[PDB]
């Protein structure tokens, strides 16, 4: 099936899910030069105080923070967005070493990794409706760098021990995702699509401007997880990122001045 290798990453999704070469394909390089500052946008309104989280799973692509979605209990807002988006998962992507993992780039700069918040817009009722529409989907993506350690992220980095291989998930309940969320909302937003096969363009991106920062540490406990399954041949779990696609015709719109 579809991954991160030679023979089955990036280059080859196209086979399998044509979309993979469409008008709003993500991520996509961020050139600060270009983007224009768009007064019209709003500040980001993330409301995320009755978050409950429920899970982590290892899905073989990343591990997955999974919520509960049955109500509106973390919910992003305003920004470019037009009605109410409600948290379903985060995941991130990130490197073999720190000098790559994002999927977004600036100035053709890539960090060390980058944290998907993945919301879905309530209009249509349930994630499966919401990928299938052009405004179903709201993404805040977050940037990491290497340096100090993040204590919000801890949590997280202890349990992938539990979740080494695909298919494995452990409860996690009561972590809180504010402690992931740098101080600054500024931001870029463009159209797009989800970045894993089947590449969906039902994405409005939202990605934050000031990167949080992460130690060494926790970013190698990343990359300690397997794609495999238990008892398959090791292949960790590193570079499962998307390089950059053809901005095509699209506009990157800056919150900031
Ligand atoms: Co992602």
């Amino acid at each position: 099936h579809w991954g991160y290798g030679k023979h089955n990453g990036p280059e080859h999704w196209h086979k399998d899910f044509p979309i993979a070469k469409g008008e709003r394909q993500s991520p996509v390089d961020i050139d600060t030069h270009t983007a224009k500052y768009d007064p019209s946008l709003k500040p980001l309104s993330v409301s995320y105080d009755q978050a409950t989280s429920l899970r982590i799973l290892n899905n073989g692509h990343a591990f997955n923070v999974e919520f509960d979605d049955s109500q509106d209990k973390a919910v992003l807002k305003g920004g470019p967005l037009d009605g109410t988006y409600r948290l379903i998962q985060f995941h991130f992507h990130w490197g073999s070493l720190d000098g790559q993992g994002s999927e977004h780039t600036v100035d053709k700069k890539k960090y060390a990794a980058e944290l998907h918040l993945v919301h879905w817009n309530t209009k249509y009722g349930d994630f499966g409706k919401a990928v299938q529409q052009p405004d179903g989907l709201a993404v805040l993506g977050i940037f990491l760098k290497v340096g100090s350690a993040k204590p919000g992220l801890q949590k997280v980095v202890d349990v992938l021990d539990s979740i080494k291989t695909k298919g494995k998930s452990a409860d996690f309940t009561n972590f809180d995702p504010r402690g992931l969320l740098p101080e600054s909302l500024d931001y870029w937003t463009y159209p797009g699509s989800l970045t894993t096969p089947p590449l969906l363009e039902c994405v409005t991106w939202i990605v934050l401007k000031e990167p949080i920062s992460v130690s060494s540490e926790q970013v190698l406990k990343f990359r300690k997880l397997n794609f495999n399954g238990e008892g398959e041949p090791e292949e960790l779990m590193v570079d499962n990122w998307r390089p950059a696609q053809p901005l095509k015709n699209r506009q990157i719109k800056a919150s900031f001045k």
